[PDB]
């Protein structure tokens, strides 16, 4: 009873927070584009960021009406993946904006900013990979896949 | 009990999230329009986006007071459809904006962006179609359904009144 | 018990969502006016939109402290009516803004936009009428009024 | 039990909605002022609107920790009054803005707008009056009420301390 | 049980509302500064306002993990004090902004606005004093301090 | 029961407030950057502020699905640290902005502002240090902790599968 209650309250706080950030990010970004008015990058990025988020939101329109377990994990992962694509894209977007503001003014600063992004982009890229790998395949293989990837790490910290 | 409780908490998280995003998207889009100040597209899109979203919001003004099951599913669906059209229109809106910001500067970028949207637009359009199809069909079933509930309400006042003497 | 609990939680989600959208719409609209700076229309519209919403909000200041049934339905309908007037006015406002942005630039587009609004404005106008008719009169007459309006529709779908 | 529970959930939805709108209106109005950049009016209004709303917010900082009944009703009323003044000031603020945007361009529109407001302003002013009247009256009752509660708190520590030995 | 439940739900509505307003005020103010671009005042004010609020927010990062009673009242008061400093600073900020907008245009209006602020600033200053006095010292002294300050008032209303 | 309930409601209010402020700060800062349009500082700050906050948000995407205790504390801490860095970066961001708005106009004000920040920055930095120190240490403990939980999950499917015949 406590488990089913906790699971349902988690889907409910996830719903409220998903719609929340998806809409606020999407909006703040659209406004960021009209306020300033590699450029193919800026356009595909803004546009992709808003589309990916609208996807997540719709996944919040449809999880509400809806064995059941396998379908709910596929939808859940599709939501989490669309959302993560949204955070990455929002980051890429701020990179491209430092770029666009600084292009004709200071190249050093712009390049510095887009660069400091790489390690975080790595962590982000990493997780996007786990959710994608989780989407096509079934829980087991990815569960073991995960144990392998973690165990190979257990060997590194000890050596040091 | 757990089922009726979960259903009610789902209409309640759906209410709070619906009003939320409808107002934030609508407001943000209107502001996006005034800030820049093929064009017939931009106007019809902004205006349609805001009208469709206000429709969703009102569906949150009226689900609150509310056999009942068929009528509540129709209304819920009118909400999901208004909401989804709003998402589509918002996406369309950001496309036309890349278009408008980039028109005289770089045609390549705008067209590239407007193109990469197509797979997502496909999924969105698909669902818009299913929801539309659910509405047109029960236009019959529901109207009646609503009559039966309103009648029962007219009858519940008649009984409640017969006891006052 | 479940009924009184559901009614109270509905007044509580309605409170939180009312204040939410009333304030966000009002604000977004005020900002839309200062950012651009038939015109009598634009002014009466912005001004009416913010006033109607502030009304709704105050109805959320006063439902909190408060047979009881008849008074709570009159207040509820006053809130719902002020709120609906707010959504319509927000729509009229975006019409007038396409108008104001496009006036000297492209008349075709502006007129097209204010026009596509009419069927939705019909549905909106319709509901504004039900709430107003509910405000002056008592539940019964409007309940029957509603059955009549719906039954006369039942005859149309069959013929086709 | 249901009554005390409902009362507490009402102070809790009132808290969350108060802070909500106070911050959004205040912020949005400040931004409305800097974006345009009879005038004495515009300044006193923006500044009063933001001060009155910050008052409401603080009343949400202090209701959280809190015979008790009289003091809690006074504070609740100080909140409702600060809140209502904020709504009035926001309305006044949008009027002065139609005024300021339209001044040199079209006098007719601004005056028309500032006029249609009058019935709504009447209702708002009315309530502002009732709440003000509730405050001035119990300035006496409550101060004492607060003393009695603070004393009882001083006494509850004295008893709680008498047992430590 | 009802008491511990109410206390916990109060810390929970305080958390959600604190983060809410702290972030919205901070943001609206930063944006107010870049949109316009005694001045030492404007800078120290904007900067202080955002710092004080970020403090409150972090106090919402740390109250979540955490006799216990004395520590929770010191943290609670630190949060309430940072928050109050934030509201005052937001007000001072709007004063300084009327100032900055009106300086070269109408001195009368600017001075009028910063002036109408004083009585409210008094109430604000008053409360900031109670929370500061509560931070350094223990509950008792401040509790009695409070009874004294209130009782000396009881004598004034009667005379009139 | 009350303890597990309180812990779960704390992760739930922390989730809702985390996503809340992360998105509002990030969006507001990006907009602050485009509106003005030593400089290497401004860019790295805006970009770092938005990246760190998106990190926090994602930590709200992943706490939802989730011995367990050690792994949940590590993740919670990664969240608190990403969140705190975000607050620091936002403060740094408003400093560099006073700097940038005031550079050619009044040097005195900008420097005064950037200076008064130092005590607050001290407290923030301090906590950033404690959280960082909690992370680096358990890099060992947790990875293993996670393995043990994932294994147990691999084992729970194996048992659940052994019964299907
Ligand atoms: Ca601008
Ligand atoms: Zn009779
Ligand atoms: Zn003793
Ligand atoms: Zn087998």
């Amino acid at each position: 009873t406590y488990l089913s209650w906790r699971k349902l309250q988690l889907s409910r706080a996830k719903l409220k927070a998903s719609s929340w950030t998806s809409a606020l990010l999407s909006g703040f970004a659209m406004v960021a584009m009209v306020e300033v008015q590699m450029l193919i990058a800026f356009a595909i990025c803004t546009t992709l960021l808003v589309a990916v988020h609208m996807l997540a939101l719709m996944i919040s329109t449809c999880i509400l009406p809806n064995p059941h377990e396998r379908l709910h994990w596929y939808i859940e992962t599709a939501w989490a993946f669309s959302t993560l694509l949204g955070l990455i894209l929002f980051l890429l977007e701020i990179a491209i904006l430092c770029w666009v503001k600084f292009y004709d003014l200071s190249r050093r600063a712009a390049w510095s900013a887009t660069v400091v992004l790489i390690p975080v982009m790595i962590i982000f890229m990493a997780f996007a990979i786990h959710f994608y790998r989780s989407l096509v395949s079934h829980k087991y293989e990815v569960t073991v896949s995960g144990i392998r990837e973690l165990e190979m790490l257990k060997e590194q910290m000890e050596q040091d």
